[PDB]
Order: C-alpha cells, then sequence, then structure tokens
C-alpha cells in the first residue's frame, strides 16, 4: 500500500508516534517519505546481506528475521514480511522500540540526513488530525 501524507500522518498518531521519545509527527512522516516514499511493500539490500523492509525499512541485522541473513538478531520477534503489510503495526511497533535503544531517530540514515534539522512541521501541514 502507498500512503497519501495526511493519511500516514492519521495512522502513526492513532498508534502513538507523535511526541514518542520527544520527536513530533512531521519526523515520522518525513522518515517515511525518504525512506520508502510512503510504500509499505518497499524493500532494500545492504551490502553486509542484510535487508531493510517496509514503510520504515527496519534492518533485518537486528530486528526482524528473514531467513538470509546470518548470525542476525531478530529483537522486534517479527518476520520481515509482517514489516510489508498495508497495516502498519508491526513498523510501528518495531520502530519504538528502535528508537528507544539510545541513539534516537539517528538509526535512520534518511531521517538524519534528511529531515533532522529541517521544519519537520511542514510534512503535516494542511492535515486534519
Ligand atoms: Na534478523
Amino acid at each position: 500500500k502507498v500512503f497519501g501524507r495526511c493519511e500516514l500522518a492519521a495512522a502513526m498518531k492513532r498508534h502513538g508516534l507523535d511526541n514518542y521519545r520527544g520527536y513530533s509527527l512531521g519526523n515520522w512522516v518525513c522518515a517515511a517519505k525518504f525512506e520508502s516514499n510512503f510504500n509499505t511493500q518497499a524493500t532494500n539490500r545492504n551490502t553486509d546481506g542484510s535487508t531493510d523492509y517496509g514503510i520504515l525499512q527496519i534492518n533485518s541485522r537486528w530486528w526482524c528475521n528473514d531467513g538470509r541473513t546470518p548470525g542476525s538478531r531478530n529483537l522486534c520477534n517479527i518476520p520481515c514480511s509482517a514489516l510489508l503489510s498495508s497495516d502498519i503495526t508491526a513498523s510501528v511497533n518495531c520502530a519504538k522500540k528502535i528508537v528507544s535503544d539510545g541513539n534516537g531517530m539517528n538509526a535512520w540514515v534518511a531521517w538524519r540526513n534528511r529531515c533532522k534539522g529541517t521544519d519537520v512541521q511542514a510534512w503535516i501541514r494542511g492535515c486534519r488530525l
């Protein structure tokens, strides 16, 4: 599923991401935009053999099991395919665990490089929230 900007903002808010660990809603919408272009089916392979999955491009090395990343942890206790679902619950629930680990939203490369220090409120402007 390819979300609309405001439709994603409302689902993230419903799941409790607005101000989760001090990160306003605009940060999560910005990160989803640059990580997956709002597509729940997005996958990208890395050089180390790991794979990033879903709307928030959650990596198979630490967070999920895809059965092909040797010596990898499954810290969110889920199959990576659960992160490609049109329902974002698993992606949101796993993202809350990642953002809590100590590095905050810096775990998402595209957030650090394209959202961090910008006007992230613009990503929710015009939405009925
Ligand atoms: Na894994």
